[PDB]
C-alpha cells in the first residue's frame, strides 16, 4: 500500500527545516521515520527543500545511476541537505548516526507516471 513514491518521500523529505536542527538530528528521526524498524539503516539522507523542488529534479540532469541504471537525475542547483551515517559502537535496537548538514547537489532516481523520485542515490 505505501506507494514507492510515499516512501521516498517518508525517507528522504524534510521539508520543515532549513538545515539540521542539532547533533540530536538522526538519531531522533531515523527513529521517527522507521527506518530503525528491523535494522539499523547504515546510511541515509533528508533534503530540507520544498516537495516540488525535489520532484523537479526528475526533469533535470540526467545522469547513470549507481546501480548502472539510466533513470537518474542531478540537481541543477544546490541544496540543502542532511547525511545520517550509522556510528561505530551502534548497536541495535539503540541505532546511533552521526549527522552531517551541507549543501549539494543531490542525485535522485524517478519512475511512474507521473515521474517522480523513488530513491535517494547520491549528494555531489
Ligand atoms: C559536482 S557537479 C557540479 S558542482 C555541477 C553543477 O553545479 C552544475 C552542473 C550543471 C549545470 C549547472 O547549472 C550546475
Ligand atoms: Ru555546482
Amino acid at each position: 500500500k505505501e506507494t514507492a513514491a510515499a516512501k521516498f518521500e517518508r525517507q528522504h523529505m524534510d521539508s520543515s527545516t532549513s538545515a539540521a536542527s542539532s547533533s540530536n538530528y538522526c538519531n531522533q528521526m531515523m527513529k521517527s521515520r522507521n527506518l530503525t524498524k528491523d535494522r539499523c539503516k547504515p546510511v541515509n539522507t533528508f533534503v530540507h527543500e520544498s516537495l516540488a523542488d525535489v520532484q523537479a529534479v526528475c526533469s533535470q540532469k540526467n545522469v547513470a545511476c549507481k546501480n548502472g541504471q539510466t533513470n537518474c537525475y542531478q540537481s541543477y542547483s544546490t541544496m540543502s541537505i542532511t547525511d545520517c551515517r550509522e556510528t561505530g559502537s551502534s548497536k541495535y535496537p539503540n541505532c546511533a548516526y552521526k549527522t552531517t548538514q551541507a549543501n549539494k547537489h543531490i542525485i535522485v532516481a524517478c519512475e511512474g507516471n507521473p515521474y517522480v523520485p523513488v530513491h535517494f542515490d547520491a549528494s555531489v
